[PDB]
């Protein structure tokens, strides 16, 4: 079973993903997705969430008060704290294997210029804290990062959801003017994987020549 | 004026462009966003848009058909058809500097194991096209690459307007659970601050992405 609590100013950012899960998984106790409103634990009548940056500059920085008070009800000693921050260190397929057997994600999700960092100062002592970038640019807030995590963690957990793989096809045999290669209708079942494997290093050179 | 049209077999998943910065640009009209259900130019009763690939392979692979007719409609010369795929181009804050400047996005999300490439090659003899991965990992579906996409590139466009990390940051009360703001972001010397927090931007962007400085990944 996995439990995954999302903490946001915008919950209603989650929500479709919170649906897409199969009623057979959430029935089965095998993934439970749960988001709150960060401002549930904002202190003052304007429920404030953020505060001037110091030091100075442009911006606002996430209140550590509140967050801290989020936290400390919904985190336990086995939680995963994730904090989706440009800033972080690569989320990547690895990770994502990594946290699909956790019990408890934490998905803390930022806004403005982040969060105080006292914040996952404090929590990493008494948890795991993981500040992860999704991608070389720049969102807005952590919403749209904590659905790309959630999706790449739970497509791996059974039963919820190197080389560039090259083209795939199928009918009709001609399209437009463009035909299906015909190695792959040959039933040369070799050949065809060494076709594959030649359009894989293609396309890798091509898109991504880091990876070579 | 930008116009975005994304073309998915689940609309529903897009609703999330309403909230926060897409919304608040989406309702000042600096950008008009559209969802398509593709099953919308199918024509069997089953609506049928995935078939088993040629030459073998697990899954289904988006057929090419049904794809062509809703990009004939939606699609101009002047477009950029943007196509999510985990074996794309790297997606990057310039690709969303790029991309602010533009007329007309199209978002053509894939499912099951992708879409028949030969949409994407029809495509480029009429438009520009972009086959873009978000990031070194492994979605289901287009949906959420279209969400990310949008507000990288949203946040740029003129209207609601580096190689390095960006270093901590902090605010009130200066003291919290024992846990003091560094004493240099109190002491006022604009100087010393901007010193300490290049210092930090670098430090940070050491330890977390070494690759960004042209050091080895761990
Ligand atoms: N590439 C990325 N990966 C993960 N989260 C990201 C991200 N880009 C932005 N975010 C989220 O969006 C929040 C604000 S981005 C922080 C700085 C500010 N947006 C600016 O540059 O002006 C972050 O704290 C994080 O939650
Ligand atoms: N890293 C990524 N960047 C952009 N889109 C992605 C993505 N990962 C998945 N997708 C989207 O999700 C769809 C299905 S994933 C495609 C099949 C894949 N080879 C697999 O391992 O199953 C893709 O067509 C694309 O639209």
């Amino acid at each position: 079973s996995m439990k995954i609590d999302v903490v946001t100013i915008f919950p209603e950012y989650l929500q479709p993903v919170r649906q897409s899960l199969p009623g057979k998984a959430i029935d089965a106790g095998l993934v439970d997705v749960a988001v709150h409103d960060l401002r549930r634990w904002t202190h003052d009548v304007h429920k404030s969430v953020d505060d001037s940056p110091y030091g100075g500059g442009p911006g606002m920085v996430m209140k550590p008060t509140v967050w801290g008070d989020a936290l400390d009800e919904i985190c336990t000693s086995e939680t995963l704290l994730v904090v989706p921050t440009p800033a972080g260190y690569p989320f990547t397929q690895e990770t994502a294997w990594q946290w699909s057997t956790e019990d408890h994600l934490v998905i803390a999700c930022g806004r403005y210029e982040g969060i105080d960092q006292r914040v996952a100062d404090d929590a990493a002592t008494r948890m795991r804290v993981r500040e992860v970038s999704i991608g070389d640019y720049v969102l807005n807030g952590g919403e749209a990062a904590a659905l790309v995590i959630i999706e790449a963690v739970l497509r791996l957990v059974p039963g919820v959801l190197s080389l560039l793989e090259g083209p795939s096809y199928t009918r009709p045999p001609s399209w437009r003017g463009m035909d299906v290669p015909p190695v792959l209708l040959s039933g040369d079942h070799a050949k065809i994987a060494a076709w594959r494997a030649e359009q894989s290093r293609q396309r890798t050179i091509e898109r991504r020549p880091d990876l070579l």
